């Protein structure tokens, strides 16, 4: 009777955290993609990735909330039905400042930045997944982007992604052969910043010169077995595919 | 062909805004009032006034906007077609100037505190269209000496606080009766007078329109305007009221008897 209504695009970060967590905690959602698969100028979705400053917005009863951050919250301090997942400890556990500790960093991350880097200087990627041409347009209808200010925020990408590695070595040492997730055996709020944050590094090509091939291999096993998880996969297994509009 | 979708809340001072810019705009829009008659609590809306800090919400295509200031922004820059008007001066007009300074004077008010005052601190108000209860509502030996004292200091900030900011509004007030008097002197009596920064109604008007009709609900209006004190904005009011757009959208937005 009181509808959950989520308005998003498909292919925004933001969006996607917001989906990752409605799928993790099992809620149903009338999910409203107002994304075109092409633009006024015919350009598709993997050339559009921060057009604007604008946020995702949930719908439910009497409440309006925008932007992912305050819509998560939003829906970790509502849906509190037995049977619903909490993605965070309780406020006055000793692990809460763990989890919101990493969510913040990672949430704190200059993923557009990333993405404009991505594009505009694509020798600085391995693999990335959008092609070429991209970048050849936007750097032609040009003629804060410079690779002095991508340089610098890449190595402070790798150390936060050091810590990262830092507290999965932890989990790995405190467990036998029920694997736990980043912060503990639960699946958290951390969690999802976390597997959103690394999927749209490989999308852009950032992977390659943070983890795989014997660097942070913790951090890869995390990456290949979020990639199984079912609620991942069903959200977001081609949210990387340019093929699909 | 491409919606118009407005979800908002009727009473919500925010959404009074951007519904009437959208009917000055004569724009076709699919409006969601998302607000209960009853809470949860069996409370009316004239007892949830600013229940929360959220605001309303605006779909046009692929464009989400929230936050009343930005739809309003967003629908001016967005509908452009010869018939519909605009509310805004072009940027290079003369007019853009004192339209764009007297929208972010009245854009500036903490509406959101008049309002906890009026309910916490009805004896600082006149006529308050609020009932009584509403108040006693809000308001409902050995450490109860430091929980007396503690609740006494908020109270002393509190009202010091609301004396501070019903000051500098008698301030923004002053400069508009100013201001409407310059229109009044450059005016013949006789004939069509022009609204607040000259002959069409702007963003500017909007936003005084909609602050008055407010104070006037809160009962804030006696204090700033009528029987004798400041006259022109009296006169803008009773103006404004009879508006058909206005009336339209708002003309029961007072009423605690419809819900
Ligand atoms: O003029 C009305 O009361 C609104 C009628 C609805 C149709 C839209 C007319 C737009 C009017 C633009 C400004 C004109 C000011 C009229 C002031 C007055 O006559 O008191």
């Amino acid at each position: 009777e009181v509808k959950l209504i989520l308005y998003h695009w498909t292919h925004s970060f933001s969006s996607q955290k917001v989906r990752l967590v409605i799928a993790e905690k099992a809620l149903k959602c009338e999910e409203h993609d107002v994304s075109l698969p092409l633009s006024e100028h015919n350009e598709p979705w993997f050339m559009r990735l921060n057009s604007t400053g604008e946020v995702p917005v949930l719908i439910h009863g009497e409440n309006i909330i925008c932007e992912a951050t305050q819509i998560i919250d939003y829906l970790e301090q509502t849906f509190l039905d037995e049977r619903t997942p909490r993605l965070m400890p309780d406020k006055e556990s000793m692990y809460y400042p763990r989890v919101q500790h990493y969510r913040e960093l990672l949430d704190s991350l200059p993923m557009d930045a990333y993405t404009h880097g991505c594009i505009l200087h694509p020798e600085l990627t391995v693999d990335s997944m959008i092609p070429a041409y991209a970048t050849t347009r936007i750097r032609s209808q040009i003629g804060h982007d410079n690779v002095k200010y991508l340089k610098k925020i890449l190595d402070e990408l790798e150390k936060v992604l050091d810590q990262v590695e830092t507290e999965l070595q932890r989990r790995n040492e405190e467990t036998p052969e029920q694997q736990p997730w980043l912060c503990g055996e639960s699946f958290t709020l951390a969690d999802v910043s976390l597997a959103v944050t690394l999927h749209r590094l490989k999308f852009l090509g950032f992977a390659r010169r943070n983890w795989g091939n014997g660097k942070r291999p913790n951090l890869e096993t995390y990456y290949e077995r979020v990639l199984k998880r079912k609620t991942f996969n069903k959200v977001l297994g081609h949210v990387n595919n340019i093929l699909i509009s």
